[PDB]
């Protein structure tokens, strides 16, 4: 049984002395049952009265997990005498259980590295399993290796780590020498096997079993409905959608939906007390808004989420309540009462956005402790990830100021070393790091040094994602000395910390930006993600929607709320285009376009049915500058094409209505047009490839350009 395996590991860890993986083991083991003596017995030696008093009282997934995908950016890994370091981390849900899981490499000694002496170590979170020596055979040739991974030793979140340590010569070797190296093909890869638990139906861990942090994969959760969703309805999964994706985040969101058909996975129902599901007839009534967990009538793997209420005000009621927290949920059949309102929400307010008004300590910005130091030969350089707002715009000023407090061990040489400071891969500045000894001395034979530097950045292109980078580079003495007598240096490891108390600040920037740009609205969701709860903005839905158009509706909103760091409690789905007018908010159109903003020729391009047309621009330039220009944008011809073929695309242009709103609008002709949007939509590598104001998605690709009047959003002060 897999209990039995997972009692195996709670023994393994307590005879290693590892709390994380005793503590995961019995998470799981109360998972999948919680009522045998034996998992609370073993909650007892994890207040400990409570566990003796109630003392007293599958299908399997085969998956390849190759260096191609789950290594740095080039697949290929180079390990050398200063990285000998290289990792590899996957991770296993918190409802699956792996039974056998295979290591396979393939890797190409150096030819001049010492046989027997270099060997190869693999740590599966340290727990040193096997040596790999090199032998002559091997030395410069290609070598297929093949390695079983213990299952015992796996947890929720683990890595593997591959030492190498090599040697070429017995006495006066060169550090850091091209001579010694070790290349891992990309081919090479893991290979193990994760079973399924029928974990009990218990709401408690929500929403472990809907989505776990532990998977690293896409979280493809559908939803199903009773065919034809009302308005409220819409707005209710609209919201769930948006909560899902904020906490899913960069695993990437995919919201199919089915009408009055059941799932093939874990998914959430929408019932009201009328129409009911087919599958969820005799179901009896409610009378206030219950969420529960019931199994899939026809095997126990699956777990459904249903979602009852009396009206579609209920529902919406229950939504609001699961975006928010106090719901303490519990058991099952867990009720939602009142749900008190959101407080009203300052502009830029998104929790993943860095904030602007104030200046910003390193310490809100690190992620996870280890981040802002490194150690070894050559320390790795530090990386600093922030997402910042995509309006951000400078008016001839300093930029970003920043202040950098900084430890390193002191240089081998006076003045030699330095620090590099990069922004998306642009070098910005460079500064020596200080030393007191004159290298001459330095073949006669305890602190560590501090650093304040003030740094200003002009900064003139952003984006909508961007991160730093501090390179630490050395000058390590090669051996020296006379040729009869020489003197090799024994390598020692230097540290480099950056302290916490740095401080970077963005309040010498204005929120201005050139209009239409759907790329900022690709990558941040730019401008209904100016409002965190997207309480101006308003989503015209097409009466009767079918399948498609609610899974792009869902799915725009989930990678909405992802970009963003809140879910969208307040938007608004209408269905006819007349209550728009005389409002002022940004208009997001699904699957058509109303009748009133379809003739007032700002539009560049409208599918309608086999008919498409689009405005060519004057002159298409790869790079364009930062201050827009109007003679290129102008439109040139207009040519209208009429075909079978498949094709979808994303608008956007002025609101007739107000001059500082926004309107964007996705369009499709065809179910398959459709599909290819939706795709398009839920695929991060994909939407990075749309600018301008018209992007169309055929086959092929995405092939965007930029035409149409320029209209610019924001306030500027005077110049």
């Amino acid at each position: 049984t897999a209990q039995q395996q997972l009692l195996e590991q709670v023994r393994l860890g307590e005879a290693t002395h590892r709390e994380d993986l005793v503590q995961q083991s019995l998470y799981r083991l109360e998972l999948i049952d919680p009522n045998n003596p034996d998992v609370v017995a073993a909650r007892f030696r994890s207040g400990a009265q409570k566990q003796l008093d109630r003392l007293s009282q599958g299908p399997s997934r085969d998956v390849k997990l190759t260096f191609a995908q789950i290594a740095p950016p080039p697949g290929s890994m180079v390990l050398r005498g200063i990285n000998p370091n290289g990792s590899i981390e996957f991770g296993m849900r918190s409802d699956e259980v792996v039974t056998k899981a295979m290591l396979n490499l393939e890797y190409t000694p150096s030819p001049s590295l010492l046989p027997v002496q270099s060997q190869l170590k693999v740590y599966l979170n340290d727990e040193l399993m096997g040596v790999l020596p090199v032998t002559k055979e091997q030395l410069g040739k290609k070598t297929l290796a093949q390695m079983p991974i213990n299952p015992l030793f796996i947890s929720d979140f683990n890595r593997v780590r591959l030492e190498f340590v090599g040697h070429y010569q017995d006495v006066c070797e060169k550090p850091a020498s091209t001579t010694l190296w070790l290349d891992v093909g990309r081919s090479s890869g893991l290979d193990l096997t994760y079973q399924t638990l029928n974990v009990k139906n218990d709401l408690s861990h929500f929403p472990v079993p809907f989505f776990d942090p532990s998977d690293n994969r896409t979280n493809t959760l559908p939803m199903v409905f009773a065919g034809a969703p009302d308005v409220g309805l819409q707005q209710a999964s609209a919201i769930v959608a948006s909560w899902f994706g904020s906490r899913s985040g960069w695993r990437g969101q995919n919201f199919p939906v089915l009408y009055n058909q059941l799932p093939d996975r874990n998914a959430i129902v929408f019932a009201t007390n009328d129409k009911r599901p087919d599958f969820l007839r005799d179901h009896p009534a409610v009378k206030a808004p219950v969420i529960e967990m019931i199994n899939h009538p026809q095997n126990p793997y699956v777990k459904l989420l249903v979602v009852f209420g009396r009206d579609d005000k209920d529902l919406l009621q229950a939504a609001k309540g699961i975006a928010q927290g106090n719901i303490l949920f519990r058991g099952e059949s867990v009720v939602v009462n009142e749900v008190k309102p959101l407080l009203p929400r300052k502009p830029y307010d998104a929790p993943n956005w860095v904030r602007t008004d104030r200046p910003v300590t390193f310490g809100e910005l690190k992620t996870y402790e280890e981040q802002l130091q490194s150690s070894g030969l050559e320390p790795a350089a530090i990386n600093v990830s922030l997402n910042l707002p995509p309006d951000l715009y400078l008016m001839r000023s300093t930029g970003i100021d920043m202040d950098i407090n900084y430890r390193y061990t002191m240089p081998p040489v006076k003045d030699s070393s330095r620090m590099d400071i990069s922004l998306n891969n642009q070098f910005l500045q460079s500064f020596n790091l200080s030393s007191k000894q004159e290298a001459n001395r330095l073949l006669l034979r305890q602190g560590l040094l501090d650093g304040k530097t003030d740094v200003s950045i002009p900064a003139l292109k952003l984006g909508a994602t961007n991160q730093l980078r501090f390179d630490f580079e050395y000058m390590n003495p090669m051996p020296g000395g006379s040729v009869d007598n020489c003197i090799t240096f024994q390598p020692v490891q230097n540290h480099v910390v950056i302290g916490d108390d740095s401080t970077i600040d963005f309040s010498k920037y204005y929120h201005f930006i050139p209009m239409p740009d759907l790329r900022a609205f690709a990558n941040a969701g730019f401008p209904f993600s100016r409002m965190a709860d997207l309480s101006q903005t308003i989503t015209v839905m097409p009466k009767a929607p079918n399948e498609a158009q609610m899974e792009t509706l869902l799915n725009t909103v989930g990678f909405i709320g992802a970009q963003t760091g809140f879910p969208a409690i307040n938007l608004t789905v209408t269905d006819d285009g007349s209550t728009i007018q005389g409002k002022d908010a940004d208009i997001m159109i699904i699957g058509g376009i109303p009748d009133k903003l379809k003739d007032d020729k700002q539009i560049d391009l409208l599918v309608q049915a086999t008919e498409s047309w689009v405005k060519t621009p004057m002159r298409q330039t790869p790079f364009p500058g930062i201050v827009p220009d109007e003679s290129d944008r102008a439109a040139e011809t207009r040519s209208t094409l009429t075909s079978s073929g498949a094709m979808a695309a994303v608008i956007g242009f002025q609101s007739p209505y107000n001059d500082q709103r926004s309107v964007i609008a996705l369009l499709a002709d065809s179910p398959r047009g459709y599909e290819m949007l939706n795709d398009a939509v839920n695929d991060s590598g994909k939407r990075a490839t749309m600018f301008g104001s018209v992007a169309v998605i055929r086959e092929s690709g995405i092939n965007s350009l930029r035409v149409g009047d320029v209209y610019y959003v924001g306030h500027l002060p005077w110049f």
